[PDB]
């Protein structure tokens, strides 16, 4: 995702995590404010464009090599690959944060997994075609730009009516109330199935795949005949608004279980 998607996923998780969970957050972070998870979650996505931060640029997805809209899946072994992937990543931050949470490695490593776990819910970061479909131009609302794009941004920010911080924290109001009383309120005491602190790979492995159906069901289920030749501001936007905005649901109510677990002692 943009910005807005991050920091929406990061408003999210706050609202969902234990108390004891969010001071320890806070901690790691230097920061108590009622925005603590929010003002990291662009992080990662500012850290890749530098040299010292390119390491970490295939973080941000896990490239599966299926073939949709016919067939979706993912396969960790064939799909991270030698530099690394978003599940890959999940495992190396979260085992840090398990194994060495007061040292100086812990801050990027929450930081991380605070924006992956965001990442991982972008059906098209979970997907190799066309490089994550930035190959594939479309038309939105006029503009030039490609299917990637409008996943991550254009159209969040149009669901969301703007970019900004504000903007993300009013949107995540929204999600949060969908996931404790409305629209996912009978679905997401299913949401974390299969969550195990023991077994990152598994765990982040269950999000991604979850993603990556929707790769087959709603990014390209019309057809590139369709998709190539029509602006996909209309009926497109219409019918990925509630599915990008489910996921970015589960991405904070997952993301919050995960930080649960990570900062979790038996009492
Ligand atoms: N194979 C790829 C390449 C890029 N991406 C994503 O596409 C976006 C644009 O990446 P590039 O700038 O590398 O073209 C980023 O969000 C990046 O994480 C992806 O999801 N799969
Ligand atoms: C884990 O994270 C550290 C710090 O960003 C990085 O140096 C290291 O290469 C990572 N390891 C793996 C296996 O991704
Ligand atoms: C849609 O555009 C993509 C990328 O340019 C191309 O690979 C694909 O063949 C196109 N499909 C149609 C039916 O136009
Ligand atoms: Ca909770
Ligand atoms: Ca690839
Ligand atoms: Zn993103
Ligand atoms: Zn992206
Ligand atoms: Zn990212």
């Amino acid at each position: 995702w943009g910005n807005l998607g991050h920091e929406t996923v990061a408003y999210i998780a706050q609202s969902f995590v234990a108390s004891s969970t969010e001071s320890f957050c806070q901690n790691i972070l230097g920061d108590d404010s009622t925005s603590y998870l929010a003002n990291v979650a662009t992080w990662a996505d500012t850290y890749k464009y530098t040299d010292a931060g390119e390491f970490s640029k295939p973080y941000h997805f896990i490239d599966a090599q299926d073939n949709p809209p016919q067939s979706c899946g993912v396969d960790y072994d064939r799909d991270c690959g030698s530099a690394g992937c978003s599940i890959s990543a999940i495992q190396n931050y979260t085992n840090i944060l398990l194994e060495s949470p007061n040292g100086s490695e812990a801050l990027n490593a929450l930081k991380f997994v605070v924006h992956i776990i965001g990442d991982i819910h972008q059906p098209l970061h979970d997907e190799n075609l066309e490089a994550g479909g930035n190959g594939i131009d479309v038309t939105y609302d006029g503009e030039t730009t490609n299917l990637h794009h409008i996943w991550d941004t254009n159209m969040p920010e149009e669901a969301a009516g703007g970019y900004s911080l504000s903007v993300a924290k009013t949107y995540a109001d929204l999600l949060t109330e969908r996931i404790k009383t409305g629209t996912y309120s009978s679905k997401k005491d299913s949401w974390t199935d299969g969550i195990d602190i023991k077994d990152p790979v598994s765990t982040s492995m269950i999000w991604a795949a979850d993603a990556n159906t929707y790769v087959c069901s709603t990014v390209l289920d019309d057809g590139l005949a369709y998709i190539n030749s029509t602006d996909l501001s209309g009926e497109y936007y219409d019918k990925s608004q509630p599915v990008f905005e489910e996921l970015i649901a589960k991405a904070g109510y997952r993301l919050a279980a995960w930080l649960d677990l990570i900062a979790s002692q038996p009492s």
